[PDB]
C-alpha cells in the first residue's frame, strides 16, 4: 500500500498477496473511477500463470496447519473479522462508491452482507455437525465427519465486491480450506483491503492468497486451467453462463463440483388482484437497483391482462422519476455508471437487437451524453458511462426476453391468468430468482410450485435476498450448489464415514445381520368371530 | 383368548400380558358394545397394584437385552408389524366398530394411523441421529448419542384405541425402551390384539406388558403411584387435563417429563371472505367426527359479523342432515354412540349449564330415545347411549365456551374482524388445535402467528392431523412434549455427550483454548484518502 | 418376457422398457453365464441413440404427474417394493448367481441392500425436510423446499446388479424424478426383473425406462451424449475413473453435478499391536470377496515392520485355503468367475506389469485351467474365466501399487510406524475406502484424521459398508456426491428458497433492517473500584 493523490481519494499501488508476502510482479493495470475517468483508484499487476501456480502451492503448504486448527478457533478468527468489518464499514462504503459506482445506501448494504456472513460462520465453528448412527451389528458404532477439501480457487465479479466474495471466502476458511482468490479487475482496492482485514483478524499467512488480473486470456483463465494440474480441490465462480459452462467442464473432468452463480432472466408477475403501487415499486427497484447490474435483476415484468394498461402507465410514471448520476457527488440517485465497458457495450447492443426483432421501445435513448441528456441526471455524463433508464414491450421467445442484459433495462409482457404467467415465466434459459405480486393464496401457491427457480418472492422484489437463505439458480443459472447458511457447507467439505468395530470377529452387513423372525399368525377373524 | 358366542361376534375372555405369560388374576370387568348393550365384547381382569409392580419388573428385566438389540433390527421388528397391521386392517376395523362405536370409515383411518406410524419408525431404526462436534481443543473429539430411558408407563384413552397407543408404543420400543401399558377399559380387546400383533412381529416377551383395569381408584391410578417407587423412567398419558396435572405433579417430583396429551377447546374461525360451503363442511366435520369425541374436536366456531346469519343458516341446514345410528348395522352414519357412560353424563350436564348461564340452544334435545326420537336416527336408540347433534350460540367467558365437552355439541360465536377473532380464539384455557377459513394471505398469516395453539389449519378442519407432523398442545392442552415424526424422539431418549481425549495432557476448555489475537489495525481512511 | 430352455434355467429374450411398452429394437446381444459359457441367460437388444432419446422424452412426459404425486404416496410405492423384493429375494439370489457369478451368500446380501434401501426411502416420503427460517424483517416469513431435478440418467456396473442400482433408482423416484436407466450388459435379466418389480409395486409407466446396451461406442455413450440435448437434469454413474472424468466433463458444461462412484485402491493397515488373526481374516475377505471385483476391494495391505513376517506367513496360509469354483454347483466357495472378459484381460496383464517393474510374486499362477489347475478348485475351470488367488510384495510408486485391478489380487507392503502407514496409505490416486487394524486409541485416531478417504474402517474390512451411511470417495474415486441415507438427497433435489411478504411495503434486507444501537457504557472499573 503506497500512495499518490487523486481527486476523490488517494491512488493506491499494490501487488499480489502470496504466502503473506506482497508481490508487485507483472504488467501494471489500472482501475478508473467509473463515475469520473480522471480519477485513478488503483494501479496493480497482472499475475502470470506461474505466479498463480506459486500461490496455489503456498495455499497447499498452509493447509496442514490451518485444517488442524480447531474449528472453534477458526470461528474466533471470523469473529475478529466481524468486529473489524463493523469498524471499517463507513470507509469500505465510501471506497465502494468510488471504485464500482454503487450508491452509498447500496454499498453499505453490500458490506453488511459480509458482516452478516462473518457472524453466521463465526458461530458455525462450534457446529459443522456430522452424525452418530446406530450400526446394524452389535459391538459396532458408525460416524460421519465433515472434512475440508483442500485448496479452493475463487473468481468473483465486481458488482458485489465485498458481499459475494464473502459468501465464498468465509465458509471456505471456516471449514478448514485454504484459498487462491482472483478478484475482479473492477474492484482491486476493495479486494486488497478485504484480504488485509482477514490478516488483521488473525488469518495465518498463506490461507488466503490474492492474485490480481483480468479474466479471458489473463489470470482468470490461467487459474481455471490450473485445475488440470491438480492444484485445486474446489472452484467457485460468479459471472456469465458461457464462462460458467467452460469452468463446469474443466472442473468436471478434474472430478470437482464447482460453485457456479451464473446470472438470470428473472420474472416478476403482477396479477390482476395485486396491490398496484407496491408491485410498481417492487418492479422498479428490481429493475434499477445497481443500475440493473445484479444477477437477480428483473428481466421481465409479466402483467395480467386486466391491469396491463394501468400498470404500464404507473410504471412509466415511476421510471421517469428515476434519478441517475455520480453517486459520490449526488448520493440521492438511484443508480450511477456502468461498472465496466464490457457491460456498457452489451447494453448498447440490446437497443439494436430489440429494434431488429420488433420490440417496442417505450422509454430510453441509450447512453446519456451532453448531446443526448437525461432530464434527471445529476453530474457530468461525459466523465463516465451512464445509461438512460430503458423500458420495452416484448413478445416471449425473443432475444430481449430470453437473454440476460446487465444495465438499466426492463421488459413489460402481457399475460392472461395464472397458468400463462407461470408458463411465460418459465420460458427462459434461466432460473435464478422470481417474484409474484398477488393477494390470492391460491395464485401464490401455484406460482411457488410451478416456477422453476432457485428463489421466489411473494409480494417482494426479485432482488434483496436475505443472507441466511440458500442462494443459487437452476437451469442456466447454476449447477445445484447453494451459497450462504447451512447449505453452503456441502460446497467446502466432504463426508467421511467411519465404522468402529469392537466385536472381536468379522461380521458382515446384509449377510450376518441378526434380523428377528415372526411368530405364527393367529386367525383373528375366527377368534373374534369377526 | 377363549370364546363364547355373542350376536355381533365372539365374547372374548383374556388376562394381563406380563413377561410373555397371560395372567387371569383380579375381579372380572366387562366391556359392552356401546351400540347394543346386549352384546358383550370382552371379559377381563382388573390388575392390582402388585401385578403392575410385577409388570414393571418384567419390563426392567427385559430392558438390558432389548436396549442392546441394534436399532436397525428393532426397526425390522416394526417393519414386520407394518405387514401384520396391513393384513389385519379389515378385522381390526370391524372389531373397533363393535368395541368403541366408531364408523368403519373412521375405524379404518384409526388403524391406518398406526400403520403410518409403524412405517415411519421402522425406517427410523437406521437414523436416530446424534452429532459429531468439533472440539475447541487439538487432539480431542466430541460426540452426542441418543440413549433409551428405561421402562415407560403408558395410559391411553379409548376414542383412538389403535392410533394413539401406536404413537407411544412404537417409538418407545424403537428407541430401545420397554413398556408397561394400561389401556382403556373401553377398548380391552383391541388392546389385547394389538399387543399380540407386536408379539407376532417378533417383539421379545417382557418388552411390552399389558395390565388391564380402570383409572381412578383402579389400575390407572396404581400405575401413576408407582412413579414414586422408581419403577418408571418415563410416563405418557392421554386424557383429561385434571388427571394430567396430577400425573404432571407425580412425575415432576420423580424427575420425569411425562408426555401429556390433554384435550382442548378448539377454535375454528370463518372470515367474511371464506368459501362458505367449504367452511360449513369443515366446521360440521370438526364438530361431529367421532360424535365430537376427539381432543381435537371443534369447541367454538367464531364467525365474522358480515356472514354470521348466512353461515348459521347453512350450518344448521348441514347439521340437520347428520345421520346418527348403530354403525355396525348402518355404516353410512356420521356418528354412533358415546364411547362410555362418563362422557354421556358430562354431555347431559352441559345442556343444564348452558341454559343456566344464558346460552341459546339452536338445535338438540339431549339423549335420543323412543320417547325423544331423532328424525335421522337409524337403529334402536335404547340399545345404547346416543346424543342429538347439538348447536348453541354463546358469549365468550362462559362455561360452554371455555370448557371441553366430549360429544356431539358445538357453539357459534359472532366476532368482528381478524383482531377480535384471534383474541376470542385465545380466550380459553386450552391450545391444542385451531383453524381459520379465509382466502386473504394477510388474515391467515395474522391468525397463524397470533393464535396460541400447538396445531393450526388454514382452510381445513381442526381434526385430521397427518401422522408425520408434531402433535401436541400448549396451555392446558399439554406440557411441551410432541408426538409423531422426528419430534417424539425427545420423549423416549436422553442425550449422552462424550468427549474423547488424545492430547496426552490435561487441557482446560475456556482457559487453555488457543484463541488467535488480532494484528495491529491499519488506518484505512488515511491510506485510502477516504 | 419369453422363454427357451437352457441348462441352469430358461434363456430369456426381452426388449427395452420405454413408457410402459416393451420394445424389441436393435442388434441382439447375449449374456452368457460366466461360470459356464454354454448356458445362455438372456438375449436382448442394443438401444440406439434415437431410442434413448425416445426413452428420455417418455420420462420427461411422465415427470409432471409423478412429481405432483405426494411424496408420502411415492413412498407407499417403495413400501410395496420392499414387500415384493422380500418375496422375490430367494429367486433374485439364484438368478444373480447364474447371471454374474456371485456366491449365494453374497448375492442374498446384494438383494438385501436393495430391500434396506427401499425401506429407508419408503419412510423418507414423510420426511424430505426443508426449513422454516426467521426473516430479519417484520411481517415476513422465509422457507426452503426440496424440489426434484427432472429426468435422471443412470448407468450401472454389473458387479452389484441389484444393490448399486437401488442406491440410485430408489431415491431418484422417491424425490419426484423420472429415470432412464442403462444397466450393465453383464446383468440384463436382473435389471429387467427389477424394473418389473417396480412396475408391480405400482410405479407409473414412464417413471422408470430401461434401455439395454453396452458402454463406449454403444448405448452408454449415447446416453451421456444426450446431456448435451437437455434431456437429462441429472446423471449417475458407477464404473472406471477414466469414463467418469469424461462424464464429469459433459455434465460439467451442461451445469449438472453427476453422481460418480469411480473405484479405488483401498489401503488396509495392520499395526504391530493388532489382533493378527482378525486382521488376517479382514485382509483376506477385503481382497477376495466377489473375487476382488468391488470398487472397495483391498488394493494394498500395509503391514507394520515388527509383525511383517508373521502376518505374511499367516496371510499366505489363509489365502492357500481359499475355495474357488462354480458357485451354482459349489455354493461353499469364496469366489467364482470374472464377471466379463474385459476384467479378466486386465487382470491377466497385471502379472506382466508386475514382473516388468520388479514386484515379487508370492502366490498365483494366472488363469486356472485343467492344464494349470488350482488345488482347491471345484468345478470345470475351462467353462469360464477364473483366476488364481494372487499375492505380491511391491514398492510404493509402482503401477501394481497405484492402479486399480479388478480380480483376485493383493499386495503386501512393509511400513514402519503410524506416520509412514498414513503416508503410504495416501500414496495413490484414489480415496474411496480404507481400514486400520489396531487396539491403540491414538493410532486409530491418527489414521482416521490423517487418511484421505470417503470411508474408513477401524478393525473391520475395506468392504461391507452398511446401507445407511454415506458412500463415496475423494480424489480419483469421486467428485463430492454421496449415496445412501439422508446424504443422497442432495444428489436428486435442488433447494427452492421462498420469502413471503406481509408488511405491505418494500423493505430492503441489509439496509432497512431495524438493528438496535447500544446504550452508553458504564465505567465498571471505577464503579466497582477494582
Amino acid at each position: 500500500h503506497r500512495k499518490a493523490a487523486g481527486k476523490y481519494g488517494n491512488t493506491l499501488e499494490f501487488g499480489h498477496l502470496v504466502g503473506g508476502e506482497e508481490v508487485l510482479e507483472g504488467p501494471l493495470l489500472e482501475r478508473r473511477n467509473p463515475s469520473d475517468r480522471e480519477d485513478v483508484v488503483a494501479r496493480f499487476p497482472e499475475a502470470d500463470k506461474d505466479l498463480v501456480r506459486k500461490a496455489a502451492l503456498k495455499a497447499r503448504e498452509a493447509f496442514a496447519e490451518w485444517s488442524r486448527t480447531p474449528a472453534p478457533i477458526r470461528g474466533q478468527v471470523l469473529f475478529n473479522l466481524v468486529k473489524i468489518l463493523e469498524r471499517e464499514k463507513p470507509t469500505l462504503t465510501r471506497l465502494m462508491v468510488r471504485e464500482v459506482g454503487k450508491t452509498p445506501k447500496e454499498a453499505a448494504g453490500d458490506v453488511q452482507e459480509a458482516i452478516d456472513t462473518a457472524l453466521f460462520f463465526a458461530s458455525e465453528g462450534r457446529r459443522l455437525y456430522g452424525q452418530t448412527v446406530p450400526s446394524e451389528m452389535r459391538d459396532k458404532e458408525l460416524f460421519t465427519f465433515r472434512r475440508p477439501l483442500g485448496v479452493v480457487g475463487i473468481i468473483t465479479a465486481g458488482n458485489f465486491p465485498i458481499a459475494v466474495p464473502s459468501w465464498k471466502l468465509i465458509p471456505a476458511v471456516l471449514t478448514g480450506n485454504t484459498v487462491v482468490w482472483k478478484p475482479s479487475e473492477d474492484a482491486p482496492t476493495l479486494s486488497f483491503v478485504f484480504a488485509k482485514l482477514f490478516e488483521e483478524a488473525g488469518l495465518p499467512p498463506g490461507v488466503l492468497n490474492v492474485v490480481f488480473g483480468g479474466g479471458k486470456g489473463s489470470t482468470g483463465q490461467w487459474m481455471v486451467e490450473l485445475m488440470d494440474e491438480g492444484l485445486f480441490q474446489k472452484f467457485a465462480f460468479t459471472g456469465s453462463t458461457q464462462v460458467g459452462r467452460w469452468i463446469g467442464e474443466v472442473a468436471g473432468r478434474n472430478l470437482i463440483r464447482p460453485t457456479l452463480e451464473l446470472g438470470g432472466k428473472n420474472p416478476l408477475v403482477v396479477m390482476r388482484d395485486a396491490d398496484l403501487d407496491l408491485a410498481v415499486e417492487g418492479a422498479w427497484w428490481s429493475a434499477f437497483a445497481t443500475g440493473g447490474q445484479r444477477c437477480t435483476s428483473a428481466g421481465n415484468i409479466l402483467v395480467d391482462a386486466p391491469i396491463y394498461e394501468e400498470f404500464k402507465r404507473r410504471f412509466l410514471e415511476r421510471v421517469e422519476a428515476t434519478l441517475v448520476g455520480n453517486p459520490l457527488l449526488h448520493p440521492e440517485v438511484t443508480y450511477g455508471p456502468f461498472i465496466n465497458e464490457r457491460f456498457f457495450a452489451r447494453w448498447q447492443e440490446h437497443y439494436r437487437v430489440g429494434e431488429a426483432e420488433g420490440a417496442r421501445l417505450l422509454f430510453g435513448r441509450g447512453r446519456i451524453t451532453r448531446e443526448n441528456p437525461y432530464p434527471r441526471f445529476l453530474g457530468d455524463p461525459e466523465a463516465g458511462l451512464y445509461g438512460w433508464p430503458t423500458v420495452w414491450e416484448v413478445r416471449p421467445g425473443t432475444r430481449l426476453f430470453t437473454e440476460e442484459v446487465f444495465g438499466p433495462t426492463i421488459n413489460l409482457v402481457k399475460v392472461d391468468g395464472i397458468e400463462e404467467a407461470i408458463a411465460v415465466a418459465n420460458s427462459t434459459p434461466y432460473g435464478l430468482s422470481s417474484a409474484i405480486y398477488t393477494n390470492h393464496r391460491h395464485w401464490a401457491y401455484l406460482f411457488k410450485v410451478g416456477i422453476r427457480a432457485g428463489m421466489t418472492s411473494i409480494n417482494n422484489a426479485t432482488v434483496g435476498a436475505e443472507a441466511h437463505l440458500p442462494f443459487g439458480g437452476v437451469k442456466a443459472s447454476g449447477n445445484g450448489g447453494r451459497e450462504s447458511g447451512i447449505w453452503v457447507l456441502e460446497e467446502y467439505t466432504y463426508w467421511h464415514a467411519v465404522n468402529e468395530e469392537y466385536s472381536g470377529r468379522l461380521q458382515l452387513a446384509q449377510m450376518d445381520t441378526g434380523y428377528v423372525s415372526p411368530k405364527a399368525p393367529t386367525p383373528w377373524g375366527e377368534v373374534l368371530g369377526l
